[PDB]
């Protein structure tokens, strides 16, 4: 279960943070893992679609090869804090799992410059029991956390070097069909 009420960033820039563009996750702190894939891969898709705020995702696991897309309206809670109902689709956009109630991540952003973010989500899917995830995203994959987000993690009260890497993973992200399915 998740047990954080993230605070969003002061003076968050929603524009700026959903513009269309790609965040890969590089760096990642699950506040509640099981044994686990300490190796995975993870990258999103934020925009404005025709008037809704919406987030395309990204899920590969580079040992197992299992890979899979997801599109979710985000609905406003506060600046920087939203719900957000997904639908489990193919690269292209069709649907695989239907929107359903008891499918949803919150989703908080603590800190956003043009580059690097650092985010909160707690994700509920069906009856499975679920912790706290925090990210460390950049615009560029792979990048290493400058200091800006590395002091936003320290403001938060979190160690970054608990938070697990993604950078030397053979992690290769669909970029492309991320920037697309914001439509979706
Ligand atoms: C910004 C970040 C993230 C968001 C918003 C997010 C969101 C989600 C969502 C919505 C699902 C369910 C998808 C579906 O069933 O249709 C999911 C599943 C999963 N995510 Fe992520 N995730 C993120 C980052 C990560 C990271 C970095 C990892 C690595 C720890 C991770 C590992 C998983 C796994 C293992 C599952 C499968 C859950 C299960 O079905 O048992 N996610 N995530």
């Amino acid at each position: 279960a998740c047990t954080k009420n993230a605070i969003a960033q002061t003076g968050f820039n929603k524009d700026k943070y959903f513009n269309g563009d790609v965040w890969y996750v590089t760096d990642y702190l699950d506040l509640e893992p099981d044994d686990v894939p300490k190796r995975y891969c993870a990258a999103l898709a934020a925009g404005t679609a025709s008037g809704k705020l919406k987030e395309a995702l990204y899920h590969y696991d580079p040992k197992t090869q299992d890979t899979f897309y997801d599109v979710s309206e985000l609905q406003v809670e506060s600046l920087g804090k939203y719900t957000a109902n997904f639908k489990k689709v193919d690269k292209n956009g069709n649907v695989k799992v239907a929107v359903t109630a008891g499918n949803y991540y919150t989703f908080t952003v603590m800190y956003a410059d043009d580059s690097s973010a650092l985010i909160h989500t707690c994700l509920h899917k069906g009856n499975k029991d679920l912790g706290d995830l925090y990210a460390v995203l950049n615009r560029n994959k792979d990048a290493a956390a400058g200091d800006k987000v590395k002091s936003a993690v320290s403001a938060a009260t979190l160690e970054f070097s608990k938070f697990i890497s993604t950078k030397e993973n053979n992690c290769a992200y669909d970029n492309d069909s991320l920037k697309s399915l914001l439509t979706k």
